């Protein structure tokens, strides 16, 4: 047992290792999305910048959970990071829909981790999740929702004009 | 009944007075440890500075709990502050070991306080403990574990060289 | 065929996709090494900071290769990022030795990639590798060689004092 | 023979004179394109500025090859610069398609010059071409590819709205 370990359940420790894995997976998905928009036959530079930013943000989410593992005296165990679901993300609109789906998937994992922290009476871990993750997820899901609505109303993904102007005036 | 009192259980009020005493006791242990390192026959100036700083922080921890007691309309009752367990703290490593044990004792008190506040449906007091105390203890415990590990790996407490160099390069 | 593709062989395109995967794998190995040194029972903060920096550098290496794929009209295909060889990296000396081996493995792949680019008369890809990767690998291998030599000369990994002082005076 | 001449093959010298000619031709094509967009019945000011910039850039490409000729002790021989293929470039989209075609034509000449420098064991000339020209071509071809994709997706050249907005938001 770690000399620092106190009130930190084995199940919480393992669930934190599983969240770390999901944050690194989200980083990989956004990296994939970014360079799809960098393709010469897609060429939406602000979509590419937006998703790269999200990729770097997911990496920080993972690093902060790895800090928390060591803070509580848990032990980090890294697993393979699986490739994203697609190689080709089809359009601005479809990427944003897949991003919204991903962020609700990450949020569902965080809500399960909180349920577990709550059952194991770990108020420090509850506080960690609420302060650093739950509102970040709610804001990301709202922003991606806002983006999908606007691209739909503009006529995407049919209208290449819609995605071009959205890239310019919303993601620029 | 205080005109400000709302959703504040007498058991929570009582528990906050017991936490105030424990914080003041922690302040006193750290004061003792500081001036042990100031002895001409110990003479580790940065151990002494580190512990004096900890003593002053424990006093602020006490003062914020006395503020919370008044904010919620509880009444402060102060008790004798028991002298620390040692007069002579033996070595930089043994003081760090005792400081780690003390921060774990204070953390256990805070986790029983949060358990009580959760049982009494006091989300204001839960938030206060989470925001101001629980992560402070997790950082303090992790730092003290880090200090003990380094002192051990350097060959303390036998190696007088180890404590000297740790006093210069980590606590300086 | 991409409208931008010129003098870019299928084999080169595939070899760039394999190099992207190896860069991301290298990023992952350094992330693992960094948080090993962040453990309360290892507690070498400058080893942890040194390896986290290498981790972010490796991600930058991968991103520039993904940009290159798109610049030449190649198509990015991402694969599973396999977990690092180890969970516990044993010591600063042993981490540095494994880091040296990793950088030599990555160098070997870039040298094979340059052989292929040369054989396919792709001077643009030759230049890209030479300009952006080959001297980065030679400087990284020299630096890691230097670190290993010093840690060995100092008495690591038997001397916890060796690793502590190296952490302070070289990686600090 | 020039007193400075060393390891500089007659074929390399003549091929450099032929590249100089092709750079001056590219400058002329972009000059022609620029003033087409300056016409009162075309009136896309940012297309005109974009192509004028490219015209001045091609002139610098030519001047740098003329410096290199004299550096190596070769002798400059200028040939007629033939008029561009069109007087009327039809649209933003068609100009960008013709520019992409031109830049792949210049790139093909540079790759042939490199093959020749390689066969004649002229590492200085190889380095010259790789450092100053090959990545410039790859970047120009990617940018022009990106521009063609966006104008197509926007509905050009049918949509006068597409070319107007592209002139404003991408070339402005
Ligand atoms: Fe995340
Ligand atoms: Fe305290
Ligand atoms: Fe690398
Ligand atoms: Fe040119
Ligand atoms: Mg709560
Ligand atoms: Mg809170």
């Amino acid at each position: 047992t770690s000399q620092v370990r106190q009130n930190y359940h084995q199940d919480s420790e393992k669930a934190i290792n599983r969240q770390i894995r999901l944050e690194l997976y989200a980083s990989y998905v956004y990296l994939s999305m970014s360079y799809y928009f960098d393709r010469d036959d897609v060429a939406l530079k602000n979509f590419a910048k937006y998703f790269l930013h999200q990729s770097h943000e997911e990496r920080e989410h993972a690093e902060k959970l790895m800090k928390l593992q060591n803070q509580r005296g848990g032990r980090i165990f890294l697993q393979d990071i699986q490739k994203p679901d697609k190689d080709d993300w089809e359009s601005g609109l479809r990427a944003m829909e897949k991003a919204l789906k991903l962020e609700k998937k990450v949020n569902q994992s965080l809500l399960e981790l909180h349920k577990l922290a709550t059952k194991k009476n770990d108020p420090h871990l509850c506080d960690f999740i609420e302060t650093h993750y739950l509102n970040e997820q709610v804001k990301a899901i709202k922003e991606l929702g806002d983006h999908v609505t606007n691209l739909r109303k503009m006529g995407a993904p049919r209208s290449g004009l819609a995605e071009y102007l959205f890239d310019k005036h919303t993601l620029g």
